[PDB]
């Protein structure tokens, strides 16, 4: 199957956008709608592959496979789309240096965890693509879950990770 | 930088082709030149990117930095490039059962430095991109340096990493 997904801000998609929020440093142009494609009046074009884990163990992908739900629930008609930009410093760094900060510092897993099986959380990676951001993250859920994914973000932009994030937006959508 | 990188098999390149092993799987179909391109009358295209390291830790980096030679030494007139595919059943795996498949067990960065600073190795990765191949590796050296790098090659088909790669090919190649 073709990995590789696109996401074009524009007049025609799937998702009607509600709201977009530049975090940290240049953002998107806000658009009417996005539209997603698998395989590679628009304003911007993001896209990225799915890929094989880079830091989960065994006992993590057991805990978050037994609880993660499937996209395309009927009831999970919120969205959000974030692209996320790190710096170079993080990437310099070595496997075991990135893995600590992951979650023996920042506990990226155990907390996401917690949040589940309300969001359905989908991780895309880009910046071996050369695209101006490293990923694409993709989440979605109920409007029931939309406190406690507020929650979660304010959460994870405390973190130790996130002090290695540079650009981060975030596209809130809505299911059309 | 631009990470992406081209090995064209043809009639022109900056390499010549001494042979091609068929290791495993379907080989390549022998011809006359390798062509090096970096970037997005021939008989096959390899590509690949540059990425962030994936298993070796700190200690392992400094060890590697500081015997690792640098590519287009004068003498470093040998060169082989080795497609390498692994199975998806290795690609299932979690980021600890493969890290410990890689140096716990098979000892690769440990085997490896001892062939340093002979050989110049460089890797590739592109099964993100969707290629046959989910691995391009280089290694250029000295005459001196040939029945080494075939001695490595041998401990590491017989490596237990090794028991996961389903499609390799070795194309031997001599600096024009
Ligand atoms: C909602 C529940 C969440 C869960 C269960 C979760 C789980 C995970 C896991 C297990 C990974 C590691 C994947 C691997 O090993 O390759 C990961 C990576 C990542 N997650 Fe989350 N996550 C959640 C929420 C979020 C949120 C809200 C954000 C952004 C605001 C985010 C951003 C990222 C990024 C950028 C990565 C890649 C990290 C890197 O490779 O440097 N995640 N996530
Ligand atoms: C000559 C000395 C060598 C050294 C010092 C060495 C070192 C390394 C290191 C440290 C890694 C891990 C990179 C990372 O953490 O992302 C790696 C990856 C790899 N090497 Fe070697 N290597 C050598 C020779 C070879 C040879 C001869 C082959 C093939 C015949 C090879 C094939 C690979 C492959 C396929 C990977 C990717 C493994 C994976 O991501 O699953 N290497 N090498
Ligand atoms: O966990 N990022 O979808
Ligand atoms: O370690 N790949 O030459």
């Amino acid at each position: 199957p073709n990995n590789r997904y696109s996401f074009i801000g524009g007049r025609t998609g799937q998702w009607q956008v509600v709201k977009i929020r530049n975090v940290l440093g240049p953002g998107l142009q806000l658009v009417e709608k996005v539209n997603i494609l698998n395989g590679a009046d628009s304003a911007w074009r993001l896209q990225g592959f799915a890929s094989n884990i880079r830091y989960a163990i065994r006992t993590e992908l057991e805990a978050l496979q037994a609880v993660q739900p499937m996209l395309n629930r009927a009831e999970a008609i919120l969205a959000v789309l974030i692209p996320i930009k790190k710096s170079a410093q993080w990437w310099e760094m070595a496997q075991d240096e990135r893995r600590d900060i992951f979650e023996r510092e920042s506990h990226h897993t155990a907390v996401g965890l917690e949040y589940l099986p309300g969001v359905a959380a989908r991780l895309l990676h880009c910046r071996d693509l050369g695209e101006e951001f490293d990923f694409l993250t993709w989440f979605e859920f109920a409007p029931e879950h939309s406190s406690a994914f507020n929650e979660l973000l304010l959460r994870m932009r405390a973190s130790k990770e996130w002090e290695y994030v540079e650009r981060e937006v975030e596209v809130w959508l809505k299911r059309l």
